[PDB]
C-alpha cells in the first residue's frame, strides 16, 4: 500500500466513482452544484483536480449543514468532494474488508441491518439474553483525528492518501444515521466517513473478539449478548473503560444500560419472545 | 447416491443440531425438540432403512395458532421434530445444488439473504427511473400448487427416485411457508426448512422468464414486484407475467390485490416507500 494514490486517480476508478456518486444523487454542498453538473465539471477540470490531488494542493470544501425531516442534521459535502471521497473508498474498502470482523454490518458491501439482527437473535436464543447496550456519542463529533490517522497508518503507508483523508475529516464528514429509524436507502454524504468509522471501531471488535464476547455492531451502534446479569455489568464496565481509555471515544452513561431483549431498541428493531417458537424474534419498534 | 448423501453421518448430525437450534413447537406426536436426541439414538437406523426403501411415512403437520406480537394469531403447519429433522437433512444437500441455479434477485429463505436486500435492490431500480411497479399478488403457494407439476420441475434436476419420493410425501404432509416476514418480523421461521426451498424451485421458473424478458424484479418466496419505466409497459408486464404464472406454473394470481402502482402506494415485505426530497430519491421504512 505504497503507491495507493495512483490507484485512486486511475481512469477506471475515477469513472466508476463518478457514476456511483451521480447514481447516489443527494443534496448539493456549499458550492450549490447539483449532481447533474458533475459530468461537465469533471470533463473540463478533472485533470487539474488530479494534479492538485497528487501534490496535496486540493483543498476540500467544508460540508454544508442541512436540516432534514422532527428534524435531522446532516453534513453534505459538495458533489466534487463526494466524488473524490468515493474514489478513495473504492480503493480502501477491499483492503479493510480483509481485516473487518464478520459481526460488523454497518455500511459494508453486501451487509445490512437485518443481518445484524439475525446474528444477535441467534446469540440470544443460545442463552445469552442479557444485553449490554453501549451508547456512544456521535463518532465524528468526538473522534480524535490524529488517533484515527495513526490507526489507519498501520495499514495505509501512502502519505498522500493519509493527507487527503485527514483533510476530509477536517471538512466535517459524518454518518447519516437514518438506519436508527429502520430506514433503508442510500445515505447522504457517506462515501468515506462510514468506512473511517469502521476502521476505528474495528479496534473495538478485535478487543471484544479477544474476550470471546458475542456481539454485533452497526457503525457506532453495538450490542453485546452475555449469559447473566452480573457478567453483563462486568462487561459493561470493562468495555466502556476500553472505549474511553484506548479509543478516546465517549460512552453516554445516561443512555447505556443492561437489559433484557424486550427493553432493547437496536437499528429501529424491538425484540420479543415468541412463545410458540420458543425463541426471541425481532420487529420494528413504535 | 443423493439419498445416501442425505443419510450420511455428517449430514444427519448437522441436521439434528440445526433443528434443535431452531427449537419450535411440537408436531402431532407431541414430541419436543429436547427429546429428538434420545428418539434418534433408538430409531435412527430404523428411519434410515425406511427412507432407503421408501417405507418411511411422514406425519401430517399440526395446525398451530401462533400468537402475533401486535395481537391476533397466525395459523401455521408445524411438522413433528422428527420430520423437521429429516426435512433439514434433505434441504442441506439440495440447497447447494439449487443455489447454483437461483437468480441473484431472489432473496426469500436463502443462505446469507434477507428482506432488506430485496428492498435495497428494488430501491436502486426505482431510482434509476423504473418507478412503475407491477405488484402481483399470488394465492398461498402450498394450497394452490399442483404437486405433479412441482415434482416434475424438481425431477428435471433431481434424478434420485428415493429423494423424489420422500419430497412428494412431505408435500402431502402439508408443509408450508411461515409468512411472518410480511409484518417485518425477523427471526427463525417455523414449519420446517424444506417447504421454502420447494417454493423457490417452482418460482425460479418465473425468475428465468422475467430475466429472459429483461425485466427488473426482486422476489422473496412468492412475493415479487417488478420495476418498469412507464405505466403502459407496467400494464403490459402485468398481463404477460400473470398469464405466464397461471398457464405455465399453474399458480393463481389474486386480481383483486394485484395492481400497477407507483412506489409510495406499494407495501412489500412489511416495508413502505417514500420520497426523500433532500436526497432526491425513494427510500423505504416499515409501514
Ligand atoms: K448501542
Ligand atoms: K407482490
Amino acid at each position: 500500500t505504497s503507491s495507493l494514490m495512483e490507484q485512486i486517480l486511475s481512469n477506471d476508478n475515477l469513472n466508476r466513482a463518478y457514476l456511483q456518486v451521480v447514481r447516489n444523487k443527494g443534496a448539493e454542498g456549499v458550492d450549490g452544484m447539483k449532481y447533474t453538473e458533475l459530468k461537465e465539471y469533471l470533463a473540463k477540470n478533472g485533470e487539474i483536480i488530479k494534479e492538485q490531488l497528487r501534490i496535496r494542493k486540493y483543498k476540500p470544501q467544508p460540508v454544508r449543514r442541512v436540516e432534514i425531516p422532527g428534524v435531522r442534521n446532516l453534513g453534505v459535502p459538495t458533489v466534487t468532494d463526494r466524488f473524490i471521497q468515493q474514489a478513495i473508498a473504492q480503493v480502501l474498502t477491499p483492503i479493510y474488508e480483509e481485516q473487518f470482523h464478520d459481526h460488523s454490518y454497518g455500511f459494508r458491501p453486501n451487509r445490512c441491518a437485518q443481518q445484524a439482527i439475525l446474528t444477535a437473535l441467534d446469540m440470544m436464543n443460545d442463552g445469552n439474553d442479557w444485553i449490554v447496550d453501549i451508547d456512544l456519542e456521535k463518532f465524528f463529533d468526538t473522534v480524535n483525528h490524529d488517533k484515527l490517522m495513526t490507526i489507519i497508518g498501520r495499514t495505509i503507508k501512502d502519505g498522500d492518501v493519509i493527507s487527503i483523508v485527514r483533510k476530509y475529516l477536517v471538512s466535517g464528514i459524518m454518518i447519516d444515521d437514518e438506519y436508527e429509524d429502520s430506514i433503508v436507502g442510500t445515505p447522504q454524504g457517506g462515501n468515506l466517513s462510514p468506512l473511517l468509522a469502521n476502521i476505528m471501531l474495528n479496534e473495538l471488535d478485535k478487543e471484544m473478539e479477544k474476550r470471546g464476547l458475542n456481539f454485533v455492531r452497526y457503525a457506532d451502534d453495538c450490542i453485546i449478548m452475555v449469559g447473566s446479569e452480573m457478567s453483563a455489568n462486568r462487561v459493561m464496565r470493562n468495555i466502556s473503560r476500553f472505549i474511553e481509555e484506548k479509543l478516546g471515544l465517549k460512552v453516554n452513561m445516561t443512555k447505556s444500560k443492561v437489559d433484557r431483549p424486550r427493553g432493547i431498541k437496536y437499528l429501529g428493531f424491538g425484540f420479543y419472545y415468541d412463545t410458540s417458537a420458543q425463541q426471541f424474534k425481532a420487529k420494528p419498534h413504535a
